[PDB]
């Protein structure tokens, strides 16, 4: 029926390496985000979704009143103990933020409010609790909170002695800070003021005019992340300098005054590595002498003393670590399964933790104190809600601390399988699949396949409350463990990043043909959704396999790739060539030119279609989206469903926006589930 909006075509020529692209849609970035004519098509385009939807709306109802069933109001965050004090975090009912807690490791009774996100937020507009950190002397509360949507942290400093605030404000920072162990003296990471990026390392003392604080160090290369960290042993403040493929850190002292960083290695392409100290050494997390990373033991920076406890494997990632008094424990991944390990000091004695399920994440929880034999490590899976258990690493005994509440949910209802799929390159590629028996009959289930694939990110089987929604109606939901994700380790990202980027696409076509040819689901009711660069991946793939998918839902969508990366004044490109390439480059201009969804929209029958932006912040700029959709809507062939959602909002809620965050999964489930009817 309706007429969708029209933007006006203004040709606009691009040349690189001679080839001339004609962008009839440039003029929808307006950076300064005034011009009226691009408002005006944004806010015709949302009209025009709402219109579209309108009949949808009893179902959204639906669909979000039953989503925020399955929660509870009452959230308590389990309690942990630091430096001799017990905190705890609750969410009331009709309190929009949380309260944080604290009480003496010895009292039970009483507890004291740290600080009350409710009363901050008093009077603001926006507010965003950053983090929280009591100094080693249990007297001053250090807090990171943005009151203005802009992701800047202001750090301010609490006396606990009588609830007193100091006079001071730390601006513009990142919100990363740490404690020197004077319990006086904090260091933190300031904002270039103009690109943002973190790139000064500044020392306060709490109290005083920040006129007054020191520049301890600046990062050249705004592609190195500054960041602050503090050892297991509480010997050294790290300054954590890294790129997507290159580290270095920097120490300093945090027991003695004046302290200026010392080196640890510096910085080498390719090398990443990542340290803390305790019982007298540094551990190091490096890929030196492997792509899935090796665990070091040093007594010195010098890299040639680094003796090696866990060599790098070709069948094993190395993800990450902590450290015990009497154990060592790694986090890993093997044959497309998260695993943790324990090594005993002494004995040398290997533990591997045991669960029972086809398509599971474990991982390391928070463990702030070291002596302890005592892991917390979460799990979940796609039927166990997510848990937190807490392990004796000595008698092995495994006690539930935590379990996700979720109301009106029945386990045995619903079945997973882990499933692999030989891809077209003879690559073998995991999935993970999740469905409610009683409704499954084979050929006739809608699916639902989700991706990502960038990164090195993986999209780990993991609990959804919202997801019941979808399989309580029949679908069958995927997770398709495409390359450029992690999860078979850094080369299945290696092998979906740069000149090989096209197997990211290729290999969630080939998953969703192979489960479609199995039996999983109906071939007419195929269903697919994914954001940001899981939106490149709905772009690249609808372009080349537009007769695969019923419905798409994409967010936030990284599709104008070509154009944005000959770009430097877009946020994300200089830091974005060790991902997709720099088009300055004929050869990476040619390969990424290949799948660049923008470029690659032809007057051919799409799907249905869902696309969301936001006008106000971005991770893709909000034009990128819109641009996509204009252009869809000039060339392509069929009558279907094609829709832009531009978010107007000047902000955010508490954390994210939980409200909208249920409005936004209940929109786009509404949108998917009349697709299937």
């Amino acid at each position: 029926h309706m007429t969708p909006p029209k933007a006006e075509k203004r040709p606009y020529p691009i040349t690189t390496h001679g080839d001339t692209r004609v962008d009839d849609y440039y003029w929808l970035r307006d950076d300064e985000r005034t011009d009226p004519q691009v408002l005006d098509y944004l806010q015709a385009e949302n009209a025009f979704t709402d219109a579209a939807l309108k009949p949808q709306q009893a179902l959204r109802e639906t669909l979000y009143e039953e989503m925020v069933a399955r929660e509870n109001l009452y959230f308590q965050s389990v309690p942990y103990v630091r430096h001799g004090y017990r905190y705890q975090t609750r969410f009331e009912p009709g309190n929009e933020y949380a309260i944080y807690v604290r009480q003496p490791q010895a009292e039970s009774e009483h507890w004291d409010t740290l600080i009350d996100g409710n009363q901050r937020a008093e009077q603001r507009e926006f507010y965003t609790l950053g983090g929280l950190e009591v100094s080693p002397d249990n007297q001053k509360l250090a807090v990171a909170e943005d009151f203005l949507s802009r992701r800047q942290y202001d750090i301010r400093f609490k006396n606990l002695s009588d609830d007193s605030w100091t006079d001071e404000v730390l601006e513009n920072t990142s919100g990363s800070f740490e404690w020197a162990n004077d319990s006086a003296t904090v260091y933190y990471v300031r904002k270039h003021a103009k690109t943002l990026l973190p790139y000064q390392v500044y020392r306060h003392v709490v109290g005083t005019d920040p006129q007054l604080d020191e520049l301890i160090y600046e990062e050249q290369d705004d592609t190195f992340y500054v960041g602050l960290e503090k050892t297991t042993s509480d010997r050294f403040i790290l300054i954590h300098l890294s790129s997507t493929t290159t580290s270095e850190i920097l120490l300093l002292d945090a027991d003695r005054a004046d302290s200026t960083p010392q080196m640890f290695v510096p910085r080498r392409k390719d090398h990443e590595y990542g340290i803390d100290h305790y019982h007298q050494h540094f551990y190091i997390r490096s890929n030196k002498d492997g792509k899935n990373f090796g665990l070091y033991q040093s007594e010195q920076a010098d890299e040639a003393q680094w003796q090696t406890l866990i060599a790098p494997r070709i069948e094993v990632m190395l993800e990450g670590f902590s450290l015990f008094r009497d154990w060592l424990v790694v986090e890993e991944r093997s044959e497309g399964l998260t695993q943790l390990r324990q090594i005993h000091w002494q004995s040398g004695e290997v533990k591997r933790i045991a669960f029972d399920d086809p398509t599971y994440t474990t991982w390391l929880a928070y463990n702030p104190e070291p002596e302890t034999e005592l892991l917390r490590y979460g799990y979940s899976s796609m039927t166990t809600p997510t848990t937190l258990y807490e392990l004796n690493l000595d008698s092995d005994e495994r006690v539930m601390l935590k379990q996700q509440e979720v109301k009106n949910f029945t386990p045995e209802n619903y079945r997973s399988e882990r499933v692999w799929v030989k891809a077209r390159d003879g690559v073998e590629v995991p999935v993970s699949l999740v469905y409610r028996h009683d409704s499954f009959a084979r050929g006739t289930n809608p699916l639902m396949v989700y991706g990502y694939g960038s990164y090195g990110s993986s999209m780990d089987p993991a609990f959804s409350a919202s997801r019941l929604s979808l399989l309580d109606r029949g679908f069958v939901f995927v997770l398709a463990h495409i390359r450029g994700g992690g999860e078979l380790g850094q080369l299945w990202y290696e092998d979906g990043k740069l000149f090989k980027k096209q197997n990211t696409f290729n290999d969630f076509i080939d998953v969703t043909e192979a489960l479609i040819a199995q039996g999983y689901g109906d071939a007419k009711r195929v269903f697919a959704m994914g954001g940001s660069a899981g939106g490149l991946l709905m772009g690249a793939v609808i372009n080349q396999a537009p007769e695969l998918f019923n419905g798409i839902v994409a967010q936030v969508p990284f599709v104008d790739v070509v154009t944005t990366m000959l770009d430097e004044s877009i946020p994300l490109t200089t830091g974005e060539y060790d991902e997709w390439g720099n088009p300055n480059q004929q050869a990476y201009y040619d390969y990424i030119l290949q799948y660049s969804p923008y470029d690659q929209v032809k007057a051919q029958d799409y799907p249905h279609m869902l696309v969301t932006t936001g006008l106000h912040d971005s991770q893709v700029q909000y034009w990128e989206p819109a641009k996509w959709v204009a252009k869809l809507r000039e060339l392509k062939t069929d009558d279907r469903q094609l829709l832009l959602y531009t978010d107007m909002d000047s902000g955010h809620g508490g954390k994210s926006g939980r409200f909208k965050a249920y409005e936004d999964i209940a929109l786009e489930y509404a949108f998917i589930l009349a697709l299937a009817e």
